[PDB]
C-alpha cells in the first residue's frame, strides 16, 4: 500500500 500511495502521491493533486 505503501508503494501504491508513493506512485499515486504525486498525480493525486495534479488534475484538482
Amino acid at each position: 500500500w505503501i508503494q501504491x500511495i508513493t506512485a499515486l502521491a504525486p498525480q493525486a493533486p495534479a488534475p484538482f
